[PDB]
């Protein structure tokens, strides 16, 4: 229908600057709403390969299964998905034996999306692929294609949306899954504040938003943003660009829609007289006017 407008939420579990979901930034009348709650981590044993066997590693007091029940009472048009992965070097895609991983991966993350349930069905609609580090496009490729595959054919389950979350560095890995399943992925959520070099106008930011929809497709890329003290260091790309950049692609109804990265670091203003989450209220400011 409506843009899309999804927001990271549970990444940053010694985070203390929230104490529930945000009901700020939750707008399901011009938006369409989603919030993308991670991260299901797997073990890896000692040699630092993965078993595919997920657990949750967001504070569960905090966005546990009784707290998402009480977001879907009160705001059912919001769509909660899982992210899959990590950022840390120390969570790397690389799986110790190939024809098991996908078996653990699919009962392991099934084991998890059950517990979101209420007295009318799963609270779950999607999942999101986010492993920042990926060291080949095989075996990538072939098992998240075949764990996409299994997840969706359960139906036992309504993993609906489904996305994925590349930066500049790993996106020849996610291009690769991308186009083996190109029918059952609706969402490419690519990170600007990841870019190698610094985008320094609003029109870099059209140019490589362009390449972005011929690398992908055409209106399935959300352009994203990072509130995170860690990222903006790295000073790839500044709010002000991030909006400018946007602006142009409104003016010409091209942007689908935007994401952010993370709920927990936008709470926390930057410059002093800065609002709690200036940078999502301003999109979505853009996105419906």
């Amino acid at each position: 229908p409506k843009p899309i407008f999804r927001e990271y939420i549970g990444v940053k579990p010694n985070s203390t600057t929230l104490h529930d979901f945000p009901t700020e930034i939750i707008n399901t009348e011009t938006l369409e709403f989603h919030y993308i709650l991670g991260f299901a981590i797997e073990s890896y044993y000692e040699s630092g390969k993965g078993t595919g066997t997920f657990e949750e590693s967001w504070d569960v007091e905090l966005f546990g299964p009784e707290k998402v029940k009480n977001l879907k009472r009160r705001h059912p048009e919001v769509k909660v998905v899982i992210s899959i992965g990590g950022r840390g070097v120390n969570t790397p895609f690389d799986p110790a034996e190939e024809n098991v991983w996908v078996s653990n991966a699919k009962e392991s993350l099934k084991l998890i999306i059950q517990k979101y349930s209420d007295d009318s069905g799963n609270l779950i609609d999607g999942i999101d692929i986010h492993y920042e580090h990926i060291r080949s496009d095989e075996p990538f490729a072939t098992l998240m294609g075949q764990l996409i595959t299994e997840l969706k054919k359960d139906d036992d389950l309504n993993i609906n949306v489904v996305s994925i979350a590349p930066s500049e560095n790993n996106s020849s890995h996610y291009q690769k899954l991308y186009n083996a399943k190109k029918d059952y992925i609706n969402w490419v959520d690519y990170q600007f504040s990841n870019q190698q070099k610094p985008v320094s106008t609003d029109d870099a930011f059209v140019e490589i938003f362009k390449s972005l929809e011929k690398d992908y497709h055409p209106h399935k890329v959300l352009p994203g943003f990072s509130t995170d003290p860690l990222d903006t260091k790295h000073n790839k790309i500044t709010r002000d660009i991030f909006i400018g950049g946007c602006t142009r692609l409104v003016q010409t109804f091209s942007l689908p829609g935007v994401f952010f990265w993370n709920a927990n670091d936008s709470v926390i203003p930057k410059r002093d007289g800065d609002k709690p989450f200036i940078v999502e209220l301003t999109l979505q400011q853009l996105l419906a006017a």
